[PDB]
């Protein structure tokens, strides 16, 4: 049903990603650690 779009930020406590993506650690514009979705 509901999922996070790939290439978009996600959360370890939120719904999974879309297109069979995975929530991985990455860097943002600010430079702090974040979680994003990768197909």
């Amino acid at each position: 049903g509901s999922c996070v779009p790939v290439d978009q930020p996600c959360s370890l406590n939120t719904q999974p990603c879309c297109d069979d993506a995975t929530c991985t650690q990455e860097r943002n514009e600010n430079g702090h650690t974040v979680y994003y979705c990768r197909a």
